[PDB]
């Protein structure tokens, strides 16, 4: 209670940068093929149709946010998403998202 | 049949609206605030030590990504998280930023 604690806005700037890191769209087409599997530079980038110098560009800017990170197998870089925490947290945004835009008139 | 259709795509549209939303400090510390009840325009904007009219701003863009909806009262415009999947979602990433902050030493 002594003065207040500001450090909050630490964790504010943590949710904003994750959320400048989601807020593309085509950045999300790698989160959403990672979430099929943990996938190298190349293969994500030609399956997404990007160039691989731009994807390990903004690879690197999921990975500043904190949604996805590398593990080195032999000579490639492999992404995958940092935790299980992103990655639910990515199902979540596509599920609330979905079930919001096909708002189905259920009705027996 | 079906071969190829890229609907997939505006989705993530949907998936980057809410990220920009999310993507704002001055306006997550709102949610936060409007996570503990709806509360009008004047009481939040006092609260945070904004104007009424910047706070309207700020309110209106969360409300464009469907962080907040407008409840409104009498003479009073209420603002309020949209649903609880949002709010669960705000929390979500609000545990997630708070656990990635400083994960101490768990030495015992």
């Amino acid at each position: 209670m002594a003065g207040q604690s500001d450090r909050k806005a630490a964790l504010l700037d943590q949710v904003a940068r994750v959320g400048k890191a989601l807020a593309n769209g085509r950045r999300l087409q790698i989160l959403d093929l990672l979430a099929q599997g943990e996938r190298a530079v190349e293969a994500i980038a030609t399956a997404t149709g990007m160039n691989l110098t731009t994807a390990s560009a903004n690879l690197q800017a999921l990975k500043s946010g904190g949604l996805v990170e590398a593990r080195r197998e032999g000579t490639r870089q492999y992404y995958r998403i940092a935790g299980e925490d992103v990655a639910r947290l990515f199902a979540l945004v596509q599920v609330v998202a979905d079930e919001h835009l096909e708002h189905h008139h259920h009705h027996h």
